[PDB]
């Protein structure tokens, strides 16, 4: 079946990508699915399914479900707006209740989804804007009441070590390495789907549902899940931001609770199928939706080059055909998957360290973007926790934006952040707690960094017209000072984040404070949606902090 019909309404709105270039994205998104399975699929299904048996998951109460919601999340269309579910509202909770019993009543009834325009902000170089289809807030709560526990829990039970976000950035890494180092002659590559949301069949929305279904499920969640999966998550009718009937969706929705989750679980079904079909030896897999890492044990680059066809073959077989064709790597530093690079640095004792970084392009004129315009959900905050170990992070996004916050006086302000979709709130003054968390204390003592890496950031800066990396040192020794000069929280930000622009460097102690902090939802909710909250907290906090 078509993946999308439209009726032709426009995507109506509320370099930057505008609701002007949303048709040409329409036109990509939309075409006719084929999908044959075999007895490689069927296999890992039947593997899977055994691997869900073993989970049992709790319904949540309205009053758990409301709280996970982001307070900028999109208001009713029945007159309440995410501050009133959070406050737990008479009009916001009844409705909720109503939409529950709807939903265990009602079992064919397609409910209806918003279609809208993302408006990503990036570079200019002399790309049509993303769409995301979400049902009303109230749909949305029960989706948590009756799957967030499925959804953070089931992954890692089925998946195990290939579940891609259980891990901090310094865990991925440490997988990532350890695999790597454990074939005898590795290699590897990144394999990215064409239209991932959009190739995701509505048997392959059934067959999500049949893992769902091995959970121990309360019978109101059971049947909760069942009108969900026919109601909603197959598909059903679009409507934009003016309320005018868009269209038809019969693939994935981006909004829904179950898209990382149920995106995961396929991606990595369709993918190990395929690793059988074209029988590369000793797999090592990292699935994150809809992005999947290969890390095999190499038979020779002809060969490697012949089984990586084949695994392309099976998986366009399983409707998940590639955007790029795969390349096989030999260097584990090579492979590019989340925009992102393995990349090697040396702590204070010279000793190795392996990192996460990217080309800073994007999170650079992203960064520029939201210091002009008031933005409710910032990327700089997320890319400063995503890439605290990068030279980029540190000195120009660090320096940039302690300098601001010590103006505005607004260090303690915590502000709302997205890491790949994730909504967090933080107080910039916690970052070094977070980042040695996330990271560890070499974060804030990392130097050598690989030619490669600084030529990369020094060219991206002359680029973008950014002063440079001596201009940074400057204005970072400064920020330090100031931040230093008034203790607590605020001078461990200039002692730990800007170590690296003194002359001749601190010794730098694990930070006590960062124990306390509890970070439990960071793992079990690390997906690219799902109208997830992760807010921050710390059991029992030291009376001297
Ligand atoms: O060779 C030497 O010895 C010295 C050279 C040198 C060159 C330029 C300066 N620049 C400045 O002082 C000013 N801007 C900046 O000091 C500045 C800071 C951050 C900037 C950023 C981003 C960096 C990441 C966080 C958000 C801000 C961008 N641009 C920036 C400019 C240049 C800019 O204007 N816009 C963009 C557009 C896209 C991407 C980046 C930028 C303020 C007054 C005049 C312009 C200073 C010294
Ligand atoms: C298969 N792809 C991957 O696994 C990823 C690769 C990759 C590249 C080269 C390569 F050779 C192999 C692999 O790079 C990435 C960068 C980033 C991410 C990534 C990280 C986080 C994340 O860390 N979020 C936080 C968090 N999460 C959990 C717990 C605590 N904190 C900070 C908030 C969340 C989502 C994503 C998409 C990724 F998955 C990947």
């Amino acid at each position: 079946s078509m993946s999308y019909t439209w009726t032709g309404a426009l995507i109506t709105p509320c370099y930057a990508t505008t609701s002007r270039s949303a048709s040409l994205r329409q036109k990509k998104v939309t075409f006719d699915r084929l999908q044959v399975l075999d007895d490689h699929y069927r296999d890992v299904l039947k593997e899977m399914k055994a691997k869900a048996s073993t989970v049992k998951a709790k319904l949540l109460s309205v009053e758990e479900a409301c709280k996970l919601t982001p307070p900028h999340s999109a208001r009713s269309k029945f007159g309440y707006g995410a501050k009133d579910v959070r406050n737990l509202s008479s009009k916001a909770v009844n409705h909720i209740r109503s939409v529950w019993k709807d939903l265990l009543e009602d079992t064919e009834t397609p409910i209806d989804t918003t279609i809208m325009a993302k408006n990503e902000v990036f570079c200019v170089q002399p790309k049509p804007a993303r769409l995301i289809v979400f049902p009303d807030l109230g749909v949305r709560v029960c989706e948590k009441m009756a799957l967030y526990d499925v959804v953070s829990t089931l992954p890692q039970a089925v998946m195990g070590s290939s579940y891609g976000f259980q891990y901090s950035p310094g865990q991925r890494v440490e997988f990532l390495v350890n695999a790597w180092k454990a074939k005898k002659c590795p290699m590897g590559f990144a394999y990215d789907t064409r239209c991932f949301d959009s190739t995701v069949t509505e048997n392959d929305i059934r067959v999500e549902e049949s893992i769902y279904q091995c959970c121990d499920l309360a019978p109101e969640a059971r049947q909760a899940i069942r009108s969900l999966t026919e109601r909603l998550y197959i598909g059903g009718p679009l409507t934009n931001s003016k309320g005018q009937n868009c269209g038809y969706r019969r693939c994935r929705a981006s909004g829904v609770l179950t898209t990382s989750c149920g995106n995961t679980l396929t991606c990595y079904l369709k993918a190990a199928a395929a690793c059988r079909a074209a029988k590369l030896q000793d797999c090592t897999m990292l699935v994150c939706g809809d992005d999947l890492v290969v890390i095999c044990e190499s038979a020779g680059t002809q060969e490697d080059e012949a089984s990586l066809r084949a695994f392309t073959e099976a998986m366009t077989r399983y409707s998940a055909p590639p955007g790029d064709p795969p390349k096989p790597e030999y260097d584990l530093e090579l492979i590019t998957s989340c925009s992102s690079n393995v990349s090697v640095a040396h702590d204070a004792s010279g000793k190795r360290v392996y990192y996460l970084t990217r080309d800073p392009t994007t999170p650079l004129a992203r960064a520029a973007w939201e210091t002009a315009r008031h933005t409710p959900v910032n990327s700089w905050l997320g890319n400063i926790i995503m890439y605290a170990p990068t030279l980029w992070a540190r000195m120009i996004l660090m320096t940039h934006f302690f300098s601001i916050l010590l103006a505005q006086e607004q260090l303690e302000k915590a502000l709302d952040c997205q890491i790949y979709g994730a909504c967090y709130s933080i107080e910039p003054l916690d970052l070094p707690q977070i980042i040695q968390r996330l990271h560890g204390l070499s974060a804030f003592s990392l130097h050598s960094y690989s030619p490669g890496e600084i030529n990369r950031v020094a060219s991206c800066l002359r680029k973008l017209g950014v002063p440079p990396l001596r201009v940074w040192r400057h204005r970072a020794r400064s920020v330090r000072a100031r931040l230093l000069s008034q203790g607590g929280r605020a001078a461990t930000c200039g002692k730990y984040l800007f170590n690296w622009a003194v002359r001749t460097k601190l010794k730098l102690t694990p930070i006590p404070a960062a124990s306390q902090l509890d970070l439990s939802s960071w793992f079990v909710a690390g997906y690219s949606g799902g109208d997830i909250y992760h807010s921050l907290s710390r059991a029992r906090p030291r009376w001297f902090m």
